[PDB]
């Protein structure tokens, strides 16, 4: 066996000669753990060569044994491939060894069968694919939900070819390209770009790739792996990450801290490494994210560094989160102005934190694992003002108890302190807030469970559609919104012009008369039935 991988106009796919297949120890600080179950090919359409692509394996614990206790304890692991191309491909499935469904199930992207093989034609789109390809025979059911899963995932994605803005030009100035393995001298650089070409790259897991004052682009070029994560020092208008490549956690430990020598944090400090993370002057940056894949994260994705977050927005697509088994993986943060589209999640704790104004997040697909709501605007009483969040498919949920904070749409207690319900600010209004064409695929938790830390001012549910619910037994399925007071004068929170349109279980349209029995709407208030509006 070697390799045939596509490098032209049409069709990219790449290889790593240190694929290792390995299910439950470390694989070799050189070495990329493989699928050793899924292979995949790519052939440009019309049907007359299939070209090689690597398909990557995230593992629960990533074969530290001894991390697994923090996670959810189940035994799927996580399979992926990613090419570049820029027409109709087919992408060619063989398993080392069914029919499968493709979910998103909106795709409909055409599927055929031979002797030993699936074939799905996958047509070209400018901002590409990320889709789940399901094999009914490798199903299993995830306790105590029920939930009807991969045991052994296959992510697909198809994503457009890089242009000058995402992948720096043969000749740029000022670059530094690292040699495969052990990666030194990025903190200390004069470099402002640095360019990660095909191989192997860590950082092992004790040291991350902290880039020096003048880094302003770092690219992880497709057939790119890299084992660490990323701290930018530069303040500049401008930080970009981009590029096809990944960039992996799989060396760190669950809630690695960077200032205790890269140990498990003492005592839940949230000083966990994060796979992506910025620091700010007084003056405002934009952070560019593009194209990467992020497997296996120690702990929250991404957060910047001081206290002045007004100063930093995000630009983000065509971007994937994958093999998040752990605890505490939240998705990314969407500071002020941030648009983010054509987004991968899994994650097994906050998916879409909606925690500052004036955000725009579309077209993203989650693999939701057993912690925390899809949508999180909970935690701390905030000012948040006009968002959209459209277009989104939760392709799978896994919770288990009410304890795991479930639900689409949520808000949960207050951190600082969590009688129950009185710590909210009543000073504070979260406005304008719109969440459209949302899709729970499967089994489902609530649709919300919303706190009112603060007030609550014009927020629209448009076309929300959940095709199942989970067992009523393990209590994650009915939605309730509490009455809420202020901390510190007593006056009682506000909700106000809160409405629900085009919601559906199964194919049912949900009403007020219906909203409670069909929709399992029960826990609205009293005082705040007045304010939730069924348009049907
Ligand atoms: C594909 O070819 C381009 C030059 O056209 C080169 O920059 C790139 O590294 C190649 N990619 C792979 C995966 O071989
Ligand atoms: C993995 O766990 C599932 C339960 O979710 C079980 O049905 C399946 O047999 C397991 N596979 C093993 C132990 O290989
Ligand atoms: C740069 O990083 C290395 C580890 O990669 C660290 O030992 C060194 O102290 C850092 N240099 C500075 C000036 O912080
Ligand atoms: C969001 O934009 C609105 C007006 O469109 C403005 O009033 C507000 O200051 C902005 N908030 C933030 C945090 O940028
Ligand atoms: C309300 O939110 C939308 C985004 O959904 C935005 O376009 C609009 O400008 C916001 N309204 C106001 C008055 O700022
Ligand atoms: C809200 O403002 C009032 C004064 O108008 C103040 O008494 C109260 O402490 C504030 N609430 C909070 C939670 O800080
Ligand atoms: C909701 O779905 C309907 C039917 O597909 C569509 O016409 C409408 O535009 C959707 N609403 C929004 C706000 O996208
Ligand atoms: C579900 O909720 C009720 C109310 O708190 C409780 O009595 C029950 O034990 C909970 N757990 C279940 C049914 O597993």
């Amino acid at each position: 066996f070697m390799a045939v991988t596509a490098n032209n106009s049409q069709l990219l796919t790449w290889w790593h000669n240190t694929g290792e297949i390995n299910t439950q120890t470390p694989v070799a600080d050189g070495n990329v753990r493989q699928s050793g179950l899924y292979s995949v090919k790519v052939q440009t359409t019309p049907a007359s060569l299939y070209y090689d692509s690597f398909v990557y394996l995230a593992i629960p614990g990533n074969g530290m044994s001894d991390q697994l206790q923090y996670t959810q304890g189940y035994n799927q692991t996580q399979a992926w491939t990613s090419f570049l191309y820029s027409h109709d491909a087919t992408v060619k499935i063989s398993r080392n060894g069914s029919n499968v469904v493709i979910r998103p199930t909106s795709l409909n992207f055409p599927v055929r069968y031979d002797n030993q093989s699936v074939y799905i034609t996958v047509p070209y789109s400018p901002t590409g694919y990320r889709f789940s390809v399901e094999f009914d025979d490798d199903l299993i059911s995830l306790a105590p939900s029920g939930a009807r899963q991969p045991e052994n995932a296959l992510l697909i994605f198809a994503s457009p070819f890089e242009n000058s803005s995402t992948k720096p030009q043969p000749g740029s100035p000022n670059s530094i390209a690292p040699a495969p393995g052990r990666v030194l001298g990025l903190n200390t650089t004069s470099a402002s770009t640095v360019v990660f070409n095909p191989g192997v790259y860590y950082f092992t897991g004790h040291d991350h790739m902290v880039l020096s004052s003048s880094v302003t682009w770092v690219y992880f070029a497709p057939g790119a792996y890299v084992k660490g994560a990323v701290e930018f020092l530069s303040t500049a208008s401008e930080v970009k990450a981009s590029g096809h490549g990944v960039l992996s956690g799989e060396q760190y430990v669950w809630y690695a801290d960077p200032d205790e020598g890269y140990q498990k944090a003492s005592g839940a400090n949230n000083n966990g490494l994060r796979m992506w993370r910025g620091t700010l002057g007084n003056s405002s940056q934009t952070f560019v994210l593009n194209g990467v894949t992020v497997s296996a994260p120690p702990f929250n994705s991404m957060d910047w560094s001081g206290n002045s977050l007004d100063l930093i927005t995000c630009r983000v697509d065509d971007y994937k989160q994958v093999g998040a088994f752990y605890g505490q993986t939240d998705g990314l943060e969407m500071y002020p102005g941030t648009i983010l589209q054509d987004v991968f999640y899994h994650t097994d704790d906050d998916g879409l934190k909606m925690y500052y104004s004036n955000v725009t997040a579309r077209n993203i697909v989650m693999w939701k694992e057993s912690v925390a709501p899809v949508v999180e605007f909970g935690w701390t009483p905030r000012n948040t003002e006009n968002v959209l969040f459209d277009n989104v498919d939760v392709i799978h949920q896994a919770y288990a108890n009410a304890g795991n904070n479930p639900g689409i749409f949520g808000a949960v207690n207050n951190y600082l302190y969590a009688s129950a319900h009185s710590t909210g600010n009543s000073n504070m209004t979260v406005r304008n807030i719109t969440w459209s064409n949302f899709r729970a695929e499967g089994s489902s938790s609530a649709l919300f469970r919303i706190n009112p830390i603060q007030n609550l001012d014009n927020i629209s549910i448009k076309n929300v559609s959940i095709e199942s619910f989970e067992p009523l037994s393990i209590n994650t399925t009915e939605s309730w919104m509490p009455v809420w007071y202020d901390l510190n004068n007593g006056k009682q929170i506000t909700v106000t012009d809160f409405s629900i349109e085009g919601f559906t279980v199964g194919n049912t349209t949900i009403t007020a008369s219906n909203a409670a029995s069909v929709g399992r709407i029960d826990g609205v208030d009293p005082a705040y039935a007045g304010s939730v509006h069924y348009i049907d």
